[PDB]
């Protein structure tokens, strides 16, 4: 059994750099693992993407793809003071929000500003 | 599935009053969602315990989204109507402003989006 | 919106009871916030689908103060008056000492504060 | 204690509607529960409370299942029998796939274990 934050840290292992769409990912996946009591068969399909070849980011959005929590799941709203506060690997994976927001169509997390404006972290 | 998703509509229809309210709206999520993850027949024991317990049939339905984990943190579905006037009648004092990722758990129950572009929730 | 203060003001007066209730002065306070967020779209759809569930008007009235996001962390108005008398009899019985940091989403409405300096919060 | 377990079952039964349903399976189980771990007396006093408060009996059942500590991280027991024809007429239209880790206080009441080694939950 793998905990909420040991499972992001073997994720985070893999990845390159800090702060990109890809470290968010990995914290809504195992926020919603977590909660849906998933987090093993996300550890299992994570380990044999990377076995198979798989890239890391890859890996991830297989997850997104394969897992049944991640079904027609909306990303999660993060209430930011200014788009600053986004992470610099983060800035040129941004973009408009769209009515109904899938992760799994690569919608990993929305940004809403103090001031009232939403920026959708896009894969 | 014991009941297919066009059979577990209608029961929950026979309980709804009116026609083309935001509960009857949901009960097409409900069973659409239901039918695609293979939930149907978990869904279908909540709302009837629910109504054995004295709940109304809408909270019944809301207990469902609450409950069943395809409708937790679900996108409500967008449905592609020429104007505001397409949506049934009983839903028109149930529409507002779509929020950045509407949760069908958090009360919205799909998004209905005109021709023009424009968005309107279906809250409740 | 859909819906001005005004109306939503109305349609939330014609399913309470009495006059110059405690709720009263939260439809008050509901429509002033609503109206100052662009919420009352949202408020009034929260309010349709409390009513339709089976929920007593007031307790929609509260779930609209827990869910609607203007009221998060919200502190009861405070209303001016002259002394305890310028309260509307039905809330006189609901006035409590006001603590250091009272919020609307429990169950402080408002702050009446007297000519003296003296307040007495009205309680829910 | 003040009540056995056969006592405290009839007292449940009073109170429900019909027969063979899923509830009066539940009370079966809270009962065995209860009487094994020396609790029901505990179950006995809140039953009664929450009938009192104005709950309906399967409320008051659910409630116990949240509230007395036994029933915490409880699996529903396994209930062996021959065909899906032996499940009482009441239960057939609450039954669903059995997931890893049911739980009592998620509303897993019980797993029918049939013949041919399928299983199917019974859930409210
Ligand atoms: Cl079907
Ligand atoms: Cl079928
Ligand atoms: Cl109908
Ligand atoms: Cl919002
Ligand atoms: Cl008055
Ligand atoms: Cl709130
Ligand atoms: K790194
Ligand atoms: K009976
Ligand atoms: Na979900």
């Amino acid at each position: 059994d793998i905990s909420a934050k040991d499972l992001r840290n073997i994720m985070y292992d893999h990845l390159p750099g800090f702060g990109t769409a890809f470290h968010q990912l990995v914290q809504v996946i195992c926020k919603l693992g977590k909660d849906s009591n998933s987090l093993d068969i996300i550890h299992a399909e994570f380990q044999a993407s990377l076995a198979e070849g798989d890239s890391p980011q890859c890996a991830l959005i297989q997850i997104t793809k394969r897992v049944p929590i991640f079904q027609d799941a909306a990303p999660p709203v993060i209430h930011i003071r200014s788009r600053g506060d986004i992470p610099r690997a983060c800035q040129k994976s941004l973009a408009p929000v769209p009515p109904s927001p899938k992760i799994d169509r690569g919608w990993v997390c929305v940004f809403q500003l103090q001031d009232g404006k939403t920026l959708g972290l896009k894969i």
